């Protein structure tokens, strides 16, 4: 009579009796052990669970091509209210069935941490994919983590217990290879540099004219007009009024519209809050809401070019080796010069820093002279962070999966 | 404040739990289990502690089924899996957590025998005893000495008297047995239903229906050139197959019934076509209906069965080792009494005689114990609770 | 790190603790009781379930008393206060903490009566039972049916195998016991001590003592001329009545032996504690002398010139001084018939006559050295064949064997 | 019908005691810790949670000893053995079966400090909050940032509210202190008792008993027609190097060459500092007086304090004698500050001395400073010692009888 099965046990006493929600951990707590693990079993998770989407989505699309074979889960907050491509089948997190998937899956793809409470025996294989080239420090090599409830020493302690478990950590390249080695207690050995399986398409499909056009007319888009992004981090500073409306997005649309509203349509990635919370009459057919589409890579492949401002996805854009724009309006804030950047903001990034809309918008008309004047910046951010990518991401997930659970096979 | 019981049971329980006994699922029903769990349209049936689709309470439920069909049904049995039952009701195995749920949820219970004293009968629960026949040998209270098995004459019938004050409605039979009810039991005149047993119906709307005679006798694989015999007897080779064969195997095929575990010794060989083995037959009643005699010796069968006037013997091999009964064994029943089976055989080979012979002696018998039996019975609890269902339905 | 035994006197204890039970000591006890805990030189007396300061304990421990002050002796009491222990013996309250610290330290335990079963005899320390008597009544296994209400015949049987499975010495008073001792009690021959009882010991050292007779004859206020009858019967259910309030008269009729006595004899009743407190002697002063509550039978027997008895194991140590004895039976015609729940055979070989009525018994009882001559025949082969193997050192072989064991137990 | 909190302790108990936890008696406690418990006649004390025997809590008990012996007098202790407590009183050992019964039993909770939150204050028990001091440094509430591990400011704040809130009475030295715990400890003023410290008492009942004084000196072995001079710097961390020094800032050796025949210095330090102050060749001199077991003692017989960022001067106060503050570290502490509560550089009763020599040179005219600073010295016994009269250890007492009365009826 073992005292860690006596401590799970009482604690489920108490969620049985009480009629705690949580009994369904409890009880898987109790019961797991390496016999459930059915190899061929593998589980998916994106974002926590809200999405069907990134690098999961990808690693697994491929997998249901080439090795129908085996049993695919997917894990959502909302199961009923996801579309899965195949034979997978979905779990609600924090049910029944999700802790059983957890429990027996050979395999847990995921690029997010996903939580403590679920156990990753010796005997399961968890690949890490993570979510993007970090511009923002991250995880150990973060200085003050106000965030509530917790403190800077104990919100790394968790996180470090979760890399710890990361059986392989996807990385895009060697910048990255050697942020994650500090900033997530990695060691080189188990990382793999492949690039981003959610970028697999913009190497493969980038020229794919007919996969363009259904990307663009499932968007609605102008046939004639070419294609701005925007895609603006958040800010709370800006969160006014419980967000009932707010002051007509520091781009000025009014603006654009004006100016590039002929040749061009813009699209806005925005933060879900700022999101429904966007009144966009009358810029119909020039300003499209794109903040809820689901796969951001297709939003890349019919953009011209991206503005973006302190973003991952810059990194990622970079591969389509397009003109980026960076308006960074409140930049006077940011640390007057800031080493919580990864990488010199200032100088090595492949486009203009505006910090007003109307230099940026002048500008914006004529893309191709935009492109002449920073190829070189360009070529050079590509040759930095984007030339890993090859496109064969999935593939070699995939791949890794198969060969590893061909060996477990016995 | 401190709540003396509810600490008791959780120590119980937290200590099931640890050595991982069987029980656990009996200290969490019971540390759990509130007033508030009770489904009002949820009804449960046990027949004889769970091993039978049988009884009082399968034509309760067979009845309840047809007019009041939108209840939730729950019948439990010791396994579920050997048990066919008829309609939406769903099986539940016993001391397993759907069994407890079951009990717990039900807002009325529906049994024969007596349900286990672990199982908690809450204030806003109905708990229906419709017991198992008119008494013959003394029992409950009225006992004089019972060494049973583990246990002593009071802890016996204290225990008794716990099971009894859960009981809200208790099915009688004949005034005879109210009267004895009410000692043997405990019992208080007003919480009795003298509305004959629901299991008997049958015995009154179906003795002449003759398609379903004939469903029954093929249903058991019977000559049709023969009387039945249906020997009862009870508790614990006697008759001579050997001399009922060699007397009467030409008019006659006799059933044997036991109540208890005798049968697979019953080696019936040679006896093919004449001994029949209907031991281990669900439905009694229906046993009665075609059969045209019935050789008892205590048992309470002979209450039941006399409701179709049919002639009985009353083999007794076991009345010197006897010495104490209800009624006067000795002198008025509806039969012959036989010590021996030899002059039963003889007297078994025409049976219209014994019938003359006995037909004021059946009468007699009939008029006392059988003269309240409708066949409505099974319908008057099947309303009682859709009545008592609908009060605990509304305001 | 915690076995299935230890977890359920660990829930025990917490029940007892926080629901205020007296029990609480007894958990305790169960949990802290180890093989570490004895003292090979502590050694406990009960007599009787501790009611008593008697028998053979008393006696074995007089004697240790006398030639070993060096151990720790601890009585058991149900009330310790009501009762006088003479020496170094500590007195401990049955129930309390005292009580089980001294059974779980105790290296020895000395009893005459089955000691409880929660107590734990471990493999480390030597019980001694000397029990209480030859036996008349068949008793333990031999029994037939014991309706007792809150135990069946199995059960009750099941759980006295468990207690002289405990036993590591039972002591007899005769063969005839250790013949019935062994069956009765399931005991190995190898554990039974033929040594005779204790508490019987005086009945041979000291029939003589003429100042020790004086001693216990004036303890009694008994009359300076007068021969000693003392009756004895055992309790019988038959009679309770009344809340036990007024009971009838002795069935011997005292009134009678006045008459037919008086002017030569006193009469020591010793009935049940029930009959005693619930008897009215006025009027019989100085003849009939209440003597049921005396702590010392053995020396009401040694100033004793006759025993009136019926059925009890009393006849047996009386037996010692090969005096006269009746049995009074005033029932036999209802116990049994023919009797089988004695051993021995009653009709027969016991060194007395039966009386079914007081009024023969009171006149062949006036010329006693009749009876004593008339019976010496009886009353001898009736010493033969169970008081032949006293020898008054009972108390002294006991009291040795415990010594040479806590000696031994002393490396 | 289901008592859910109940449960909880039933299985935390169990828990702890399958586990063979040492808390078993902490669970046992919360398990079983009924309101009927609490006999009237019975008073636990703990100051200083259990570590000594002293301060408030000792006045007041020495003093309820005197008029009231009737009563069950129980101290708490981390060490009882190592104890010693004048009178009736029993000693329990902290967390041990015998505390949790003495929480459990008594009508009045009497402590300097912060009670656990684990003990049970039921409605039916009165606790008796004397603090410790008038606040120099912004406590509780008050503070801005906690950086103090294992929890946050908001999470530490939170408990210590949980816990004033158990404080069924709060002592006050003065107005000043008042407002402040008002604030600091979210306080209700119905709740707050201005009486002065009851360990502050001796300070004006005990000045002038000569043979007080005496005893007092004799037993800390002191030189005889000697002056006294107590120091008594708060803790800093930065101070500590090499598991544990430069010589105290203050210079002692300057100080035994300028001060020597006329002066004995009395050492207040902290714990950790005391037992790595080597002492060689001040003896006669400097005295570690760091566990003397009663510090107002040690203020009677001091001519004068120096001290720097602490509330004992609030308390040294009473006496109207000179004090001066070493404050060498100022530096670091702010530059020019807000982080106390009054103007440090203003409105204390002396000079502000942030090197040890300056100190010294003055330290040898005591007369010359008693009349620069009598006018600094009086204003600030006017606002902070106006109030102690010495009748606080019998206010409390007297408090806790009436108390005890209401109740047996
Ligand atoms: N050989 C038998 C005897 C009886 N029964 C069935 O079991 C019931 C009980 O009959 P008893 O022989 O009297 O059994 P008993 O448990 O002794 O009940 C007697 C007492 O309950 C009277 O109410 C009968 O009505 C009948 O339905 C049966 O299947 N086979
Ligand atoms: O083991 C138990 O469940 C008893 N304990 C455990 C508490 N619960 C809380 C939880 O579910 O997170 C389990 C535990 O943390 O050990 C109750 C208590 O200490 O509060
Ligand atoms: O064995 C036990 O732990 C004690 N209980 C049995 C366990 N249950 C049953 C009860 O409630 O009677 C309760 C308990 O664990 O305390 C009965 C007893 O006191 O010996
Ligand atoms: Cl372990
Ligand atoms: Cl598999
Ligand atoms: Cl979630
Ligand atoms: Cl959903
Ligand atoms: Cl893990
Ligand atoms: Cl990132
Ligand atoms: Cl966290
Ligand atoms: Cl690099
Ligand atoms: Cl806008
Ligand atoms: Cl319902
Ligand atoms: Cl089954
Ligand atoms: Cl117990
Ligand atoms: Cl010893
Ligand atoms: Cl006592
Ligand atoms: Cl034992
Ligand atoms: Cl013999
Ligand atoms: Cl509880
Ligand atoms: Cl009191
Ligand atoms: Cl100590
Ligand atoms: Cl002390
Ligand atoms: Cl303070
Ligand atoms: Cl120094």
């Amino acid at each position: 009579f073992k005292v860690n099965q006596f401590r799970k046990t009482l604690r489920h006493v108490k969620n049985i009796v009480l009629r705690r929600k949580n009994k369904e951990r409890s009880l898987y707590d109790l019961t797991d052990k390496e016999d459930n693990v059915k190899p061929k079993t593998i589980v998916f998770e994106s974002f926590g669970g809200k999405n069907y989407s990134d690098s999961p989505k990808y690693i697994y699309e491929y997998m249901q091509k080439y090795y129908p074979n085996y049993r695919y889960i997917w894990s959502f907050k909302n199961p009923d209210k996801n579309v899965v491509p195949g034979s997978a089948e979905k779990v609600k997190r924090n049910s029944a069935e999700y802790y059983q998937a957890y429990s027996e899956a050979s395999h847990w793809v995921s690029n997010a941490r996903t939580p403590l409470y679920l156990n990753k025996k010796e005997n399961q294989t968890y690949i890490q994919t993570w979510n993007g080239t970090p511009l923002k420090r991250l995880a150990n090599d973060m200085k003050v983590v106000r965030m509530p409830g917790t403190t800077t020493p104990k919100y790394k302690r968790n996180f470090n217990r979760e890399t710890s478990r990361w059986d392989y950590l996807i990385s895009p390249n060697r910048y990255s290879t050697e942020i994650f080695r500090s900033a997530f207690w990695m060691d080189e050995e188990r990382i793999l540099e492949i690039g981003y399986p959610r970028n697999d398409v913009l190497v493969n499909r980038a020229n794919d004219q007919e996969y363009l056009d259904e990307i663009r007319t499932h968007l609605n888009l102008p046939s004639d007009k070419k294609v701005i992004m925007y895609a603006p981090t958040w800010r709370d500073d800006e969160f006014v009024s419980k967000g009932k409306y707010l002051f007509e997005l520091k781009i000025d649309l009014d603006n654009l519209y004006k100016e590039l509203g002929d040749d061009y349509v813009i699209l806005l990635r925005m933060h879900y809050l700022i999101s429904n919370a966007l009144d966009l009459s009358g810029y119909e057919n020039f300003a499209i809401d794109v903040s809820n589409y689901n796969d951001v890579s297709e939003l890349f492949l019919i953009s011209d070019c991206l503005i973006t401002d302190y973003s991952s996805v810059m990194f990622d854009y970079g591969i389509l080796k397009r003109p980026q724009f960076f308006f960074a309006y409140d930049i006077d804030k940011y640390d007057k010069g800031l080493r919580g950047f990864y990488m010199n903001y200032m100088e090595d990034l492949p486009g203009p820093i505006y910090t007003e809309p109307y230099g940026l918008a002048k500008e914006l008309k004529n893309l191709d002279k935009v492109q002449q004047q920073y190829q070189e910046k360009i070529d050079a951010f590509y040759d930095r962070f984007c030339s890993v990518d090859n496109g064969k991401a999935s593939q070699y997930i995939g791949d890794l999966i198969h060969k590893d659970i061909k060996e477990q096979l016995e």
